[PDB]
């Protein structure tokens, strides 16, 4: 998995959705007065409206990824054998990491508002039911002004400033930051011959400031193409080359199917790609064998509503035959 | 600039165009019957027909990459400063760059033809009573059974079998072969503990067997990123799972705008994509700016024609807005 | 700076110095009955007798690096930004840095048995002197069956068990465990051709299995390639043949002088290297300009005396003129 | 293998010789009126004296390097399955390739005398006998100017200026120098943060300038080690600083014993090192297990006799023991 943030004139906050297998994953629009109901804390009966992309083999919005109308948006991302939830602990916000999503978006407008309801939480080991337990994960949240990562592991709950707007899988996010620092001598320019000044070395090729850059889709690789490819992007401000640069970005560490066999005849691979518009609450997207991107835009639903709208998405390759 | 073959059921060919600037390609199908002239060879009044992506700047078909209706494809990719061309040479077949792929794909059912043609070629260094736009290229050729590579350089000309249907930028192509064997090693699984059989060492996260593959956008690195993606793709064989496959090896190695910075505000970056079904005689591309895919098919046209059918590349985004 | 452990029938402990200055260092036996005054714990008037090399001023042992006659040894590495030492702690017991290798050899038999001392220890930020203030410094310590990490940061005192037997400088120590996990499918055999099976690699050259080692000499680099080179040395359990190796692994991180420049025309690189057998006492060195190695044992000294035993140190190259 | 150059006042020439087994190398000095009997060029029966490393197991000075008293000195390194040797030849001075190190440094006195002399030479595939068949070699030539490779491919025989004074093993030479352009940005001073200006990387070691220089022990990856670490080497001109440093430029890519692991528990490991003095006529030593270098100096022989003069090498650890 890959989350990240990307700005150019709009903020935009979306990912790539890393798995071996496709579980109807739907856009999920759920409505100011769709109640959600808390296993261990209050209730929210009316709260911010949500657009993300959801499991949806259930009727409760089991977000992988969303944003509200207020511009904050949330992902959560595969964290195996580092994320560690919790007992019930007296005293504390304890939700349950299935919640999470809704619990934050619910009601937070901002990243800062987010921090201070996240000093109580305390994520809780509660299985949204006993056929679909949790999936060990971890969190990017961003607004139009910052990202944060929060991690819940062995040693407890943590809540980072991202200096970079990417976040990954595995490790914790402080050894994801500090690997930043082995790449500090990447370039997007021609790098100077300092090997020696004694010999003519060629510039053969374009592109050799970057060499060293990891190409591997293992996660803390990754983190550093993700990052370099997002920190030095450029796009117009306009919407459709904004998005198309954030499509870019996520693509330069998609997963091609073949290349992770996780055993069996399974492989991880990028299943969607997600890309949201913050500031205009629009979600766009494209899937392994769908390269046109798809837009959803929230605010042409009724956002009153009690119900959630719940649209398929487009899975097959929607083709512009020219003639 | 990267150019691979794949294979499903069908067999596919095409390229990212990587350059500074786009201004002005377009997809040209050469019918049959559009006289080809030729500078110091005989003309080829009646041949097969072509369908590619052209400099849309000539009156002339000046294809970039292109393939014809017997299967047979070919793409010029830059290389600059190892490209050399040569004088008119008497007892040689004397053919511009410029006029390459239509001597060859005009003339040639499949790559074993070719390769009886290109015995006695001399690349030629002219454009008629002026100096020399003339690019510096090489070229891959590919039919439904092979690939090879022609170089001509300093040395002179040279024409491999190309056992991986890869092709990018500078060096040599036997170069580029025997840097593939520092990746040996590299896997889709899971890699073995070698480096230790007294510590324990965790597989933190997916994909680890590809770690040394590089993800810098220079020419060298994406050889054999894009060759080590190729080779270890899966698909259905269906037409669509097949070019979505494709276009996911060729995303592996596009150049996103930002990272290859090459001076006065200028990027090399991935222009287009493009993906040729040999067989059906379709030609998909997708460009920076539009995700989807579209498609020509040289077989909806008249190929009996005289005049060359030309259209404009679809190259604004084309969104499809699902609510 | 890096630090080993080595077995071949006896168990090796030792280290490169890297700096960019000498302090004159000499190498110094500490006998039993050499007062050990402490600023903040009881004295110890009589301990256990130490070797090793320390900064060469004539009034206190300021070792670098040393073992005691029961087979312990400790050293002290750079750790620049990352030591934190702290305020004197009611409870604890308030030990200098300065003072940390005669406190804990002085009184330690085992690893064990330090790890009790520790439990407590607080590292206080006391100076030597005004002359010679505290470096930021962790600390290695091995026995004949274990080693392990000492870090006093701003989080606090940690002590690590140390799975390979090696230290560097920074980052912290959990970190350069966890990047060893990136190296897993390093081998010292050939390696497979995993990249595909349809295509035919060539071994060209030997060590083809380590592709991926670095050899730049910053410290986490060097931790890997000394770890991995210690891991898979092999040597006879012969004297000359194990200490001889020790040197092998330790040069394979040594630092050249040139390589490294620090700023005024300095460079930091390897002063010395040493190799102290644990069961027989014995201090091996090694000096950049004197490639000869010089022993001094230990257990021919008068242990039970009261003052320090001083060996200047041979930094003149020695060179045997056959002819 | 690996063979160098370095200059400091003095103009020294080397290698590591890296092997599975030592089996009786000896310092054999060649003087003037050893007749050289060659199998098919004229004899030398007066030449110039010559000094190195032997294979001890005939009567014939069977080199593995060596330099002569005019200062040129010459190395055969392994070249396993490139080298390609040839029919004898009529016109040409057909000489073998275990006759080649007298062939040259008998009767040249410098590298353009050498380059003269191979214009028309053809390495010819004559055994020294039935029982000991020649090795796959090519050759490093220096003198107090410049150095020059050999080598004999399939493609025939190539002479190459060496611009920077480093050989190892395969591939050929063009692809060497070639690779070299892939790490020019490599430094001996603190890199700067080109990733991305937008965020803050910590220069938490030193020698981060050199990161992405290899560290395993393969042909092309010692190439590139040891090529950095001389043209960055400093050092005083004094004679032992200056041998010292040389050997430092060895040690950073000799093999350590258990890391190339060849089957049949045998491996690749660097049996002795040398340096020579061009100027003295001096050359010096190390071997695996013993660490004190050792000097034969050629000019304390009668360089007027007939016989072979031979020192056995010094192959056990010389230990100063100063207690």
């Amino acid at each position: 998995c890959t989350a990240i943030t990307y700005v150019s004139k709009d903020h935009y906050f979306g990912r790539n959705f890393d798995y071996e297998i496709s579980y109807n994953e739907v856009v999920t629009i759920t409505p100011r007065n769709y109640k959600f109901s808390f296993r261990e804390v209050g209730n929210l009966d009316h709260h911010f409206a949500i657009i993300g992309i959801a499991a949806g083999i259930a009727d409760y919005p089991l977000y992988y990824d969303a944003i509200n109308e207020k511009g904050l948006g949330m992902a959560g991302l595969n964290f195996s054998g580092y994320a560690d939830y919790k007992k019930i602990e007296e005293g504390k916000e304890n939700v349950s990491p299935f919640e999470f999503i809704p619990w934050v978006l619910g009601q937070c407008s901002t990243v800062d508002e987010a921090k201070k309801l996240l000093k109580n939480l305390n994520l809780v080991n509660i299985n949204f039911s006993d056929e679909l337990p949790l999936s060990p994960l971890h969190w990017l949240l961003a607004d139009k002004e910052q990202s944060i990562v929060v991690e819940s592991t062995k040693e407890g709950l943590r809540v980072f400033d991202n200096p970079v707007g990417v976040l990954t899988n595995n490790p914790t996010f402080d050894y994801q930051l500090f690997n930043l620092n082995n790449y500090r001598v990447l370039s997007t320019r021609t790098p100077k011959n300092n090997f020696s000044d004694q010999i003519e070395l060629d510039i053969y090729s374009r592109g050799m400031g970057g060499i060293g850059l990891p190409g591997d889709l293992s996660s803390v690789s990754r983190f550093v193409k993700a990052t370099f490819t997002k920190l030095n992007s450029v796009s117009r401000s306009s919407e459709y080359e904004s998005i198309s640069q954030f499509f870019h970005i996520l693509s330069s560490v998609e997963q091609q199917k073949g290349l992770c066999d996780v055993g069996d005849e399974k492989y991880e691979y990028t299943i969607y790609s997600s890309c949201c518009n913050l500031e205009k609450g629009i979600y766009y997207y494209r899937t392994y064998d769908n390269s046109q991107i798809t837009a959803v835009d929230m605010n042409k639903e009724n956002l009153e509503k009690d119900s959630l709208i719940v649209y398929p998405m487009v899975e097959t390759q929607q083709i512009n035959y020219a003639n």
